[PDB]
């Protein structure tokens, strides 16, 4: 009998990655797995516009109920796409909304390692991206000349109820952006614990990455991480052989960290950073390693009731350059491994949390990984790995299908 | 006779780069050059503290008068360094202050190429970093729970004098950063002209880099760039064979652009970006190429009277990690070429704008460049280029000194 898929949220996107995942669902999953328990949502920018984002609100609700989500890449539409797609409005990112809506703590993005496949980093690299805050949460306007005033009224402490000026400035340009955001730092305690725990288990040296010299408001990110490190982890790292006695936790400036990602080809390190810095640095990490096909991503959030909410995704976008080529009848070669690891993670988590066909799901998802890893080993991967002699998107999908059984 | 140095502003920093420039001034410059016309300023974090940043205000004024500045790297002190260095407060960056104070348009950061020396990028890469805006001039506070409100009152147009809410949010964290900034976009018209003109002359394909999908306030950066391109440059790029007919200006997402910097090892491209994106991406550019010793940096600003204000600098910081090694008595190997190119640029510009010993200054600055390039060609460069067999900082400085005359 087909495997019974456990309840799981499936978020569909568009462009090349939706095309790829339709093939994978059709040729790898459905002949072996009954997916009736999946809740599938259409997060095409068009459908979001048609539903006034009710579909996004529904994904967020379902994630709370089900706790295991696979998220395909989605489009955050440009002004030019607003016209081409016939959207009544620009729409923001559905990723920020989900990350916020699930009380996101960390987006973990780690390098993939396959026995016998030489990649950019020799040993595992771990990345913890702060899942919320920063410019992803910003209010803004595009304006001309005028007065911009920011105030804060605390609700606790000796100055409760009194308003202070955070900033006031005259805009003297006919064209300017004015932007306000916050960084919520309470859950950076949780992030630090999670990050240092994983680094300890993988035996990699941790680094904290910020621009706190100039972006001085970021100081608590560093201070919280250092305090958690010193009080809960420093001794464990020394005892495990990962760091030496008297070796302090190291801070890197975000610009310098881009240099460390190129330089540190041995791997064997971890970085934690704010939301946007993590976005930039994890794409860089992907390309140094090989491509975004060789990175895993997952979000850890928390339900109001305290149970974890786990979303799994590729690190990358919808691969619009290959989509253009696809629609013109030209060859493409999208590496599905990143996305597939996400779907594996989500399916395994779903089966464990909801106690449905656990053994068989784990064996099947392990099999998908194995087959993919073996094709890569045999030089029958996609072109990101193998160069021009690699297989096309469709060739690779079929090669996996033949070996699954 | 020693060469007469033209009036020029010289900004000294601290740590390793100040140590190196002290040696270079002593051993390369002063034996051949009378530096009496230089106006030198001490921007040690301690001296900024001792003078309440009067020294920084003096630099900015002198820059306006003299229009040719060499800026060594400086320390923007951390909270931790405030204590160690005995500072009354955590001073901001001198760089942001100078960039604003000189009506900064562009920070041009370009790859260095030396005949016969294999580096990361085969052909020239050009970067235009918007010199002002963004989080570099943010107002901010670190706060607890309360109400954050941002308002804007336009001074022109039909709603002049009426106040609108830009943003309002409740902070629910005990520890949060609240931040307001602006991006001034009027001078992006000038940046676009300077960028496309430079790319046209170098015959490189230009790209614009932003996060305008999610950071939607950035749209005008792209639109301004694209309009200037379409109206003033596209036809010229086609005519010069740099782009084909019907080929549009390409936009890249900032996170994706980090991948393009690793992948595009052929070089022969240009990127333009906002202030912070430029900071991050130009450090990455440096490391992919070889190190920060193989990048040039200069700031183009504009005096109230319309005259160019040109500041020259290395792309990098004070190289604190080598300074710590130096002070423990360990070997170092700082590549001075980045900084030296800045000093060259500033000396030449000074001689030209103030009409003092031009031929001889140009010959001597060319000689410094030639001697450095030749040592690199001979495998007698610093360890960033040559590996462990390369010269120490001091060996390299002495090697150049011996060949100067
Ligand atoms: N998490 C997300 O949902 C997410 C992330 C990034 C971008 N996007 C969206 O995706 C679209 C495209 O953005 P983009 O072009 O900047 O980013 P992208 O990650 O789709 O592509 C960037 C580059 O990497 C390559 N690439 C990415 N994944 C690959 C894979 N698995 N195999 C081989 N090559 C791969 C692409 O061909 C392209 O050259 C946009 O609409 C953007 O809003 C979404
Ligand atoms: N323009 C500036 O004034 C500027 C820029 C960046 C950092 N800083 C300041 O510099 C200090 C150090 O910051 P950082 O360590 O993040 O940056 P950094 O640029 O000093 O060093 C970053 C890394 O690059 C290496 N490196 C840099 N320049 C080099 C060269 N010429 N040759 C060989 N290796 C080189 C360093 O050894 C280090 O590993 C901080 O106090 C910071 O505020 C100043």
């Amino acid at each position: 009998s087909k495997i019974t898929a456990a309840p799981m949220v499936y978020v569909r996107g568009e462009e090349m990655t939706a095309y790829v995942m339709d093939l994978i669902r059709s040729r790898w999953i459905e002949p072996r797995v009954d997916v009736g328990g999946w809740e599938t949502f259409d997060l095409r920018a068009k459908n979001r516009d048609d539903t006034e984002d009710r579909v996004l609100r529904d994904v967020i609700e379902a994630g709370k109920r089900i706790k295991a989500i696979f998220k395909e890449p989605t489009v955050t539409p440009t002004a030019d796409q607003v016209k081409r797609l016939g959207l009544r409005k620009s729409w923001g990112s559905p990723n920020g909304a989900m990350r916020r809506g699930w009380n996101g703590i960390t987006i973990s993005r780690d390098t993939i390692h396959i026995d016998g496949v030489e990649l950019g980093y020799k040993k595992p690299v771990l990345f913890e991206r702060h899942a919320v805050g920063g410019e992803y949460s910003a209010g803004y306007k595009n304006v001309g000349k005028g007065k911009l005033t920011t105030t804060f009224t605390p609700s606790e402490g000796p100055d409760a109820g009194k308003t202070v000026v955070v900033d006031e400035r005259e805009i003297v340009d006919e064209e300017a952006a004015v932007v306000t955001y916050h960084n919520p730092y309470d859950n950076v305690h949780d992030l630090a614990r999670f990050f240092f725990g994983r680094c300890l288990e993988a035996k990699v040296t941790p680094y904290v990455v910020t621009k706190k010299t100039v972006f001085k408001w970021q100081e608590p990110f560093w201070q919280i991480m250092r305090t958690v490190f010193d009080e809960e982890f420093k001794a464990q790292f020394v005892a495990a052989g990962v760091m030496k006695e008297g070796e302090e936790l190291v801070h890197l400036l975000s610009d310098a960290a881009t240099m460390k990602l190129v330089q540190w080809r041995q791997g064997g390190f971890g970085m934690a950073a704010h939301n946007y810095d993590g976005d930039v640095l994890t794409d860089e990490l992907a390309q140094v390693h090989k491509s975004p096909g060789f990175i895993t991503s997952n979000l850890v959030g928390v339900h109001e009731d305290g149970t974890l909410i786990k979303e799994f995704e590729a690190s990358h976008g919808t691969v619009a350059d290959m989509d253009e080529a696809r629609l013109r009848g030209e060859e493409t070669s999208l590496n599905p491994l990143g996305m597939v690891e996400g779907l594996i993670g989500a399916m395994n988590h779903a089966a464990d949390v909801h106690n449905i066909d656990r053994d068989r799901t784990h064996a099947f998802t392990t099999k998908m990984r194995t087959v993919i890893h073996q094709l890569f080993r045999e030089g029958k991967g996609t072109r990101d790995l193998c160069g021009p002699s690699g297989l096309t998107t469709e060739q690779f999908i079929d090669a996996v299908a033949e070996r699954l059984d």
